[PDB]
């Protein structure tokens, strides 16, 4: 019920305490789904599942400054499955990004971008079929 790609404004940016709920089913066949947190043409955190690099499944997450993308942290664990539905929740934390999928924690991503009021912007984009995309404090 949610077009894709889907913009989310985050008013004022995001601060630790800051939940947010990404909720879709993975079309059959995917290659990719990003979650894309951005301050102005900046993405202070890519979230990348791959289902096909290389014959692999991977999460690569990444910032991206004045249009060049920095040291890629890859996760291998994959909770995703082409045609499955997926909860995406990311909590904001004072030092990180933390990323639970289907209620399983999965990953951390320390803060590249330290000015967390200006990450205004929450881009969600991909092989899915966006059913919610919402935040709440916790
Ligand atoms: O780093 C996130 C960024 O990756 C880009 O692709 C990379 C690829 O992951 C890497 O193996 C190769 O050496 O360089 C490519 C270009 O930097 C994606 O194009 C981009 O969308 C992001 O996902
Ligand atoms: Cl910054």
């Amino acid at each position: 019920p949610l077009i894709v790609p889907y913009n989310l404004p985050l008013p004022g940016g995001v601060v630790p305490r800051m939940l947010i709920t990404i909720l879709g089913t993975v079309k059959p066949n995917a290659n990719r789904i990003a979650l894309d947190f951005q301050r102005g043409n900046d993405v202070a955190f890519h979230f990348n599942p791959r289902f096909n690099e290389n014959n692999r499944r991977v999460i690569v997450c990444n910032t991206k400054l004045d249009n060049n993308w920095g040291r890629e942290e890859r996760q291998s664990v994959f909770p995703f499955e082409s045609g499955k539905p997926f909860k995406i929740q990311v909590l904001v934390e004072p030092d990180h990004f933390k990323v639970a999928v289907n209620d399983a924690h999965l990953l951390q991503y320390n803060h590249r971008v330290k000015k967390l009021n200006e990450i205004s912007k929450l881009g969600i984009s991909g092989d899915i079929d966006l059913t919610s995309a919402s935040y709440t404090m916790i």
